[PDB]
């Protein structure tokens, strides 16, 4: 069995910006989620081979994870905050699609999503 290539994290042709909202997304939002007790299933692309989840990438066609988001932020990949917020939302949605109601990992994703949304409320106004 085989994993797909990971999502791209660098593209020399893709425009980018440094903004106060993107800085907040790295320094506060990503940092807070990354340090949470429930971060570990989300800190890297799903390794479907090692985890013996051969159906994962049959079901999930837009994979996303916090490892990839962290690299996109640090590599100066993004033009805007909405791209990064979308990546977090894809990560949560994927978890709800692949797994079932009440599953361990769904409960974890729900707790991280609640925390994410709390931090997004304090997203600074753009300068
Ligand atoms: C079952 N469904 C999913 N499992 C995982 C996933 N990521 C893991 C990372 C690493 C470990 N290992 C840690 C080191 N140990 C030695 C051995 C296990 C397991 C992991 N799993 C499986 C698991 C199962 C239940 C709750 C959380 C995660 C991620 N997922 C996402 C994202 N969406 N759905 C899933």
């Amino acid at each position: 069995s085989m994993n797909p290539p990971p999502p791209e994290t660098s593209n020399p042709n893709k425009p980018k910006r440094q903004t106060n909202q993107l800085q907040y997304l790295l320094r506060v939002v990503l940092k807070t989620l990354w340090k949470h007790q429930f971060a570990w299933p989300f800190q890297q692309p799903v390794d479907a081979v090692k985890l013996n989840l051969p159906d994962y990438y049959k079901i999930i066609k837009t994979p996303m994870d916090m490892g990839t988001i962290k690299k996109r932020l640090e590599n100066n990949y993004y033009w805007n905050a909405q791209e990064c917020i979308q990546d977090f939302n894809t990560m949560f949605t994927n978890c709800y699609i692949y797994n079932k109601p009440g599953d361990d990992i769904v409960l974890m994703a729900e707790a991280l999503e609640k925390l994410f949304l709390q931090k997004i409320n304090e997203l600074p106004t753009e300068e």
